[PDB]
């Protein structure tokens, strides 16, 4: 499923993401936009370490979800990577929350550092009623 901007903003809010571990909805929106363009079936294979980034948040198979084919991998979110390819983003959100529970927080995603950190992200949630 490819979300419309405000549709995703409200969906994320209803899932308890606003202010989760101090992260605003606009930050989550900026992350999703740059990671997958709001596409829940987005995937990216990384030839370098043979891992795959899954879904709307591009969560990596080497550490967060299990896909069976990633060499020397763990599954911190305790989910099949398939769960990160559903139109319903509840499971992906549960995992994204697990990621930010770590020290780095939202900084766990490099894309957030390059495209959202210290940026004016108001535009991601303006007019969405969140």
């Amino acid at each position: 499923k490819v979300f419309e901007r405000c549709e995703l903003a409200r969906t994320l809010k209803r899932l308890g993401m606003d202010g989760y571990r101090g992260i605003s909805l606009a930050n989550w929106m900026c992350l999703a936009k740059w990671e997958s363009g709001y596409n829940t079936r987005a995937t990216n294979y990384n030839a370098g370490d043979r891992s795959t980034d899954y879904g709307i948040f591009q969560i990596n198979s080497r550490y967060w979800c299990n896909d069976g084919k990633t060499p020397g991998a763990v599954n911190a979110c305790h989910l099949s990577c398939s769960a990160l390819l559903q139109d319903n983003i509840a499971d992906a959100v549960a995992c994204a929350k697990r990621v930010v529970r770590d020290p780095q927080g939202i900084r766990a995603w490099d894309a957030w550092r390059n495209r959202c950190q210290n940026r004016d992200v108001r535009q991601y949630v303006q007019g969405c009623g969140v």
